[PDB]
């Protein structure tokens, strides 16, 4: 067989974390007078610290599926659209101090 | 067979974390006068610190699926949209002072 | 067989993370009167940091899928229109002082 033997002695282990996996001033404005939108943002952000960490010991570990880490993400859209017409008219007639603004976006980080 | 054996002697472990996973400040502003809106976020992050840890110790784990660690997200989706006729009018006759605004959107961080 | 031993003294180990991972001023804005839209960001951002670390150790791991780590993404999609007619006009007729503005995307970083 396999003897697995460990010895450790006078060890010093340190493991520091600080501000860490923040999220701070997240926005989100889908729409602006749209028809259809499919708004799915996924993350899967991982941020991993390991220090003096010990993998698994398997004695003849087999037969089928063994410590298997599957992960399946399934989104799958079907999205109909019919419309029978679609106009944006902006009609301004006459005459005057008009001042028309549309779907206007303006950023300013300063 | 497999003989495991751990000798530990005069250990220092030490695991901080500080300010970890936080989240401040986030909108969330879907909408804006639309038809259909799949508004689905979805986040998976992991923040993970481990120290002096181990792993799982087996003698034969042997027959079908042993220590999995399965994960499925199924997100389907079917969206209809069937709409006669879509007209977006911004009709202004006549004369004046006028300010029209459609959709404004303005972002000042400052 | 196969004998493992680990021997270890006088150890110093240590792990400092600091503002890791994080995420700050994020701003989604999709829309701006369109017809379809499918807004899936997506995101797999590792940020891994190991120190002292071991891996598995395994006496004869035989047999099918053994620490096999799967990972699937499907993000399918199927996304039909059908319109009759589109159309965007700005009649702007007469006469003044008129500012018309469409779809107006301004920047300033400064």
């Amino acid at each position: 067989g396999g003897k697995v033997q460990i010895i450790n002695k006078k060890l010093d282990l340190s493991n520091v974390q600080s501000k860490c996996g923040s999220k701070d001033n997240i926005k989100h404005v889908p729409g602006g007078g749209s028809v259809q939108i499919v708004y799915k943002p996924v993350d899967l952000s991982k941020v991993t610290s390991k220090c003096g960490s010990l993998g698994n010991i398997h004695h003849k570990p087999g037969g089928g599926q063994v410590e298997v880490k599957s992960e399946k993400l399934d989104f799958k859209d079907r999205v109909q659209s019919k419309i029978g017409s679609l106009d944006n008219i902006t009609h301004v007639p006459g005459g005057g101090n008009k001042k028309i603004e549309t779907h206007k976006l303006t950023f300013r980080e300063n």
